[PDB]
């Protein structure tokens, strides 16, 4: 009855601070905050927690987000170097690490980001046992495997951002060619995210009309329309953005926001994300690559068995062998 | 081997543990107004509908499900048995007969609460119950005593809608969006609602500061008719259209959002006010409460002035004497 | 001096040039289902309602305006005179009697179009007209000839809703969200709709690839009953609830979004198909069109197979012979 | 009948490329793209055009946004150094320039950003004559004046982002103190954006309850609750974010997104933005400061006459004199 808060507000219950739709982002770099602002403007999280080892930059990014509290609906934004703020997250998004491509890349950086996951995954899983881990850092297909091993979590709950973006890039350029919104051009990229992704031209379609129906040479070099160069631009428009601005952040953030929605809302949408493919498309080793997956509140609940044709399945398996030896290429350093 | 078997390899058994479920009880005008508003704001992972009119309930539910491709709610269910309402975070009660705040009809809707509230709480023990049916301040009290739940988790839609009307009419008079015109209606949802001209303001400027007879009959601008309209707009609508659906659906959707997202926003909703403004009995009336994931976590203590407190305490007793008649 | 005069200094005269206005004609079940769906997706700066039922029209409009504080549309207006519909970018026609695709009732709704479409186009010369009333493929043609507008700017809601049902039922059978199950219904909105099992697919996998008798009576899985349901779901709903409102409102809101935001998405909507699939006369039927800020800017040329083309051309003639009867 | 597009799509009309809700952002730095991603995830624009003089960074930021096309609804994203892409914008957002505070700041940077506006405003106004210009670059109250003079546009159509963010910061910290969502704490900052802003404690309230009603010493030093230090933190939490992360981007972007919504949707909401205040609160010179303004499709249609008390009006007028001489401090360099 002396202070303003006491005079104006009668507390009836002690407020809960155990959110029930909570998101932690680990790594508040370009990709991390792109994820953050996108998750915030779509109101996909009750509480958003941020983790990083740059204690100063982490505190600054969090305050900047907080000062926008009036303009979105996430009611609690927190941060800290100790993973206790991670506690009881529905989804933990891992964005930490150096910037690099996949497949053909220097092991020093591949191993550096592997070291980062060894540091964080044990804690992340301790404080959020029932969470799904959504791996974004690159090489994404390899770190998702690494995380899954360290975490000891079910394979269904450890997911790589994979080719969700690749397919979005794919659908954007198809749309430009045809003059149609990407939401209406349908086309799938699978396998490795980045340099050696596999386009499945058999399925590229509009309104159910296979495009290779209209152009039997779609995706071959013989094609006089040069549709295959779309796939090469899918791959290299990424490289080009890095050249021109130095990194990629905006589209991946939207891609993560796409996946986070499907998981939390339990939509059971199909997305090309990285899951473990042993026992699928003739794969007999334990490795992670992108295939079409049904995504729900429990992570990957089902997967789609696209019947790959001989050319597609060959590249898929080649890429699978690539990652396999690189997964083997970290084990031999961790003697 | 089926298409599904050949197309889709099951990896885990999909859960029916909806982490953000909502049930609406009574799929009438107000019920499905709430339903569609909740659906287009993606505030629920699962939406369950319950009614005694089996045929209407199934038609409503199917009509909603056919629109699944245009919203994000993944599961819509219906049923006369309250098992389908299990594990809702919020149950919105809109069942009843169209009414106001004669007693034959008040008991008619009290009969309904006595038969639904037990099964509702049984299947969703941690839920919040948002009472919309009228008399809302009465039935919220009835529902609370039936449920045996904490007082902070039974909430009447109350004067959220009253205040939304109050601000719309203040906005038209001033030429400003209702969001930027602030004003409060508390007490009864209905004919004895209490306007707080004390705090009616734009940009922090108390309006009565600029016209000190604001809200009196003396007033030359006659702002007190905006309150008369707050009350008579509802009656007018009911004469012209037959009922009220859209605004109250929106008001419910507003409250549901503060609760589920635990925003801790202040809304004028019906809670039990024993201990405030010299209220000595157990009755529910709208006052400014802080809404979060547990319902009312805090209430605001507005120091009602000479005349405001009078009608609030009158508004209060009107109800208390309607309640005691069993 | 008033509160407004003392509070607010006018700097310019506020314009009534709504740059994103929408009119709904016919504030019935379907009319106001469209209305609330448009309002909660913030697709219109101004929403205008027109009807012959003055009293209902004013009650509906007021009930919407009282919710102004919960959505972003700044102005809601009504009126029996079509002047209030002036300068809409889209006019959605939902007026008429509940019907199907007897002729006494078809002429009944044609009587309506003849009396509204002239005033509509007069006041909104650059608008798109989205026809929802049934028979939709018929009335879209009627409206087009009355309006004198380009064919690309008169559009029937058509089989957007049909296809949304098609995908919902394919999704329940497979356990996948309707957005990820792709399938197309074209031709008549109603009983003679044509399913294109050719292109029904998930993740690009043609479903008939996995079960080559997909969509036949021979089929052991009996997928052809999902199409029967697409048609009979509507009838079922009408028997149980009395009418259909929510899904079609959502489908209209989907189309309105592609148009206003000029997204160039492909929807199966009713356009005039003279020249395609050997259609020789002027009739409207649903096929995949690209929707943008001018309505239909492009149409997709699906090479209908042996049997599909047959029923589409049959579906087509059914209508042409209903039209010629004045 | 040979190519896929010809075979699959029959063009009936030539597609329009004259958007009718278009936004140009000038300056694709931290603030510019924060604005961009926020405008995109709220679907406030049919078309979004980007302008900058860093041709490479501009091209990269635009492609990155484009690759997310599948996840939002803005159907055309464009960029270019030539202001023809600005053409027929409803709103042009100016985010270009060096980073600096207001009032007490080095003239070399104030003049540098003044030079930038001289370069762009003539073109911007040539290609979008009926547009509103929303000025974000700092010092914001001075550049908004500068822009308005150069543009020759009506005063109602040239708006500074001003204290919309300041008030959001203000409402966020009030909310923390009281444990209430900022949307429900109401409190206004006006005048200079940044170092010398004026808090109006007379109006700070919850549910219509003035807080100084409950604490007559609210906002004085004598206050045992030290509510005034909230205002000092409003001011210096900005400084602190710059120290910790190097700049501010996220909250201002959300603040601009707030204002863009009110303008395009013609909401007629009241926001504290910078308009020209000559003839208001005793001001007799031509200068720009933030007061509560009604914002609609035509810019500032009305303004609110808060009756400032003697202490408030004194600081408002002092700050007004500050900007006045600095507006005079650029004229004497532009001999
Ligand atoms: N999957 C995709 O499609 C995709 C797309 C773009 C980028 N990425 C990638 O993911 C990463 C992010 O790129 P950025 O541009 O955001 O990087 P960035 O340099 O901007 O910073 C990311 C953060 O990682 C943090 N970090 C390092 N060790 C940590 C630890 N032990 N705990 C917590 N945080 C730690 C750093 O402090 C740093 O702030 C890169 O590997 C990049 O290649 C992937
Ligand atoms: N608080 C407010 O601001 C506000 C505003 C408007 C209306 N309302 C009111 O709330 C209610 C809704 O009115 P309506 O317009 O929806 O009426 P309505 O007749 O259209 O439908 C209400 C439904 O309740 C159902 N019902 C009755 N007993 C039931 C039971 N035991 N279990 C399940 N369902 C049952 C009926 O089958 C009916 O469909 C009325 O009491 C009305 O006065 C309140
Ligand atoms: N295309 C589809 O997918 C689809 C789906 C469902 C229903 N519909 C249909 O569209 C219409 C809507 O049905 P409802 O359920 O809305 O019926 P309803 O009776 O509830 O209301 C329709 C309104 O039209 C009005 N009206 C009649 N003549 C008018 C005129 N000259 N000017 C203005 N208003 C006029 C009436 O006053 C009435 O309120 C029906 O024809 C129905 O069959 C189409
Ligand atoms: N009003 C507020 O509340 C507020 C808040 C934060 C920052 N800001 C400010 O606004 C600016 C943006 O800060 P940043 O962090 O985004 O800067 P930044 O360094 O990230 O880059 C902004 C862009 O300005 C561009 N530019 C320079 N000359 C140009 C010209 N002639 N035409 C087009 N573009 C040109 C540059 O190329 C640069 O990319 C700074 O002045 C900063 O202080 C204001
Ligand atoms: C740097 C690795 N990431 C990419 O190449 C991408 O943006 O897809
Ligand atoms: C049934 C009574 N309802 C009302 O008065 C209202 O809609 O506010
Ligand atoms: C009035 C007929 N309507 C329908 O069949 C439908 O709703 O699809
Ligand atoms: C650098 C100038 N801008 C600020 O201080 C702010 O973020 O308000």
């Amino acid at each position: 009855a002396s202070t303003v808060k006491e005079q104006l507000i009668e507390k009836l219950i002690e407020d809960d601070e155990n959110s029930q739709c909570k998101i932690t982002i680990v790594g508040t770099g370009a990709v991390g905050m792109a994820c953050a602002i996108s998750i915030l403007l779509k109101d996909l999280a009750d509480e958003l927690a941020l983790v990083d080892v740059a204690e100063d930059k982490l505190k600054g990014e969090m305050m900047d987000l907080q000062h926008g509290s009036l303009f979105f609906s996430t009611s609690k934004i927190t941060s800290g170097k100790d993973y206790s703020v991670s506690a009881n997250s529905r989804i933990v998004i891992v964005t930490a690490g150096a910037r690099q491509q996949e497949g053909e890349t220097r092991l020093a950086l591949v191993q550096r980001n592997v070291a980062i996951m060894k540091s964080i995954i044990p804690a992340i899983v301790h404080y959020s046992p029932d969470c799904k881990i959504l791996v974004v850092s690159n090489p994404v297909d390899i770190l998702t495997y690494i995380v899954w091993k360290i975490s000891g979590l079910p394979v269904t709950r450890v997911i790589g951002s994979g080719c969700n973006l690749d397919s979005a890039r794919f659908r954007y350029l198809i749309g430009e060619k045809l003059g149609v919104h990407p939401t209406s051009c349908h086309g799938w990229i699978i396998g490795e995210h980045g340099d050696s992704s596999v386009p499945l031209w058999s399925g590229v379609n509009v309104a159910g009309v296979a495009l290779k129906t209209l152009d039997p040479k779609l995706g071959t070099d013989s094609d006089k329309e040069h549709w295959k160069n779309i796939h090469k631009q899918v791959i290299q428009s990424a490289y080009e953005i890095i050249k021109l601005k130095g990194y990629t952040s905006w589209a991946i953030g939207l891609s993560v926001m796409d996946l986070v929605g499907s998981i939390l809302k339990n939509l059971r949408r199909v997305h090309p994300v990285s899951t473990m493919v042993k026992g699928l498309y003739g794969i007999k080793e334990e490795l992670f690559l992108s295939i079409p997956c049904v995504l729900g509140r429990n992570g990957v609940s089902d997967v789609v068995k696209i019947n790959l044709n001989s050319e597609e399945e060959a590249l898929f398996k080649k890429s699978a062998e690539t990652l396999w030896n690189i997964q083997k290429d970290l084990q031999f350093l961790e003697h």
